[PDB]
């Protein structure tokens, strides 16, 4: 995808982890108080599978947005996922 | 989804179950002899993926429709899948 | 598709039609009660299309499934729908 | 769906408009700076296709997000599509 | 999409015409005997649509792929269609 | 599906392996240089899950066409992926 396209990924954890980080969230200043991604963790699901880099926005997780969510919430969904992972994305770099 | 609503899901079992309960199948007495979730199983995949629950319909599996399923065939057709399983389901009533 | 599987269609009407005639319904003893293609009407949509035969089965309208539906209300659904209308279907026999 | 899921549309067009107005944008004081649908017009194409509402939130058009758009650029890039046009949403009125 | 990415489109045809002109087919020297866009006719859907661009392959019409095909046989199953039409492609060099 | 239709799959490796074997590329003589599944292992992921057999087509990885991949370009992208690997293929002849 180029910077601004929407994509989606089924990611499959690592060590029962996505292996990402995120930053941002409705109580946040960061833009628009969006959920991006703030860092591919090494060696992690994301590096692996390759889709996903710093700056994506995370628009959704299993078909539900993300809108409105504090930090705490956003991290909170990601876990209380099952093995694989539907997430919907904004690619980021624009 | 409200009830009614066709969705999809990539499920990934844990230790080789999807973690749901069915019932009906053409030869039982259930609605119209759908396949419909009896249960989400505690700690199993279904649950942690926190999509499907009990009333939902499954529709077909790894894009092969359940039509014609009896009971048993719609379990072993369930069973004879890989780690990961594509499901089309609608939404149950509440 | 192969008989039993899934597939989708984004269908453009021809002058307000589908071009699709259904049989079946629950309240009929039409296999299942389900919705089936009876005729792809010719110079019509469906038939332009080429992807539904008769023999179909109509699962779904715009996201909605046609579970529980009787004729009319089947019939219903196709026509409460815009210029393009989504269907999910599962490929008849032979 | 249910509000704050995610849900897409593939909605053809009557007399070359959509047939929604939208409110929002970066700059303006409303909703997080993102993009909702303000109105649906009376006989118009999302009207009839029944899919979309008031309040709900245009997440993308044609695979591109509108994240950090104007209003004026939101409101075009909506006009400069063609007959058909894929939109990505998230449901409203919570 | 960058050039590499697959991409799928709903194209809803202008008077008629997809608005594409295609090289290729087994019975040429074009590489891998590959369908690709010539040329995207201006003001036609294609253009209009925005998505789609010479140097683009098509390599699926309405879910069927153009492998083998000849190039009077693409052509013919880029015609023979309804008014709207699912197109699977790659995006080429820029 | 029918030979010649396009179909995707999400499949979850097993021990670190898709489980199949491919054959094709650029460089060598196979057909027009596609990729195209040699064999299915046995007891192997794709096995298991039942949707790929040998003479399938992988058209992308990823979201990432095999255009111009030569075999051990092939063999890498397939290598350098997730545990679960979104595939587009074209079903082969029988």
């Amino acid at each position: 995808p180029k910077p601004g396209d929407i994509f989606e990924v089924e990611l499959a954890k690592n060590d029962n982890s996505l292996g990402i980080s995120v930053t941002g969230g409705v109580n946040t200043s960061v833009r628009h108080g969006g959920i991006y991604v703030k860092a591919v963790i090494p060696q992690g699901a994301a590096e692996s599978d390759g889709r996903i880099h710093k700056g994506d926005r995370v628009l959704a997780v299993n078909g539900v947005s993300l809108e409105g969510a504090t930090h705490k919430q956003a991290v909170e969904t990601l876990r209380n996922t099952g093995q694989v992972v539907h997430l919907l994305l904004e690619k980021g770099q624009s």
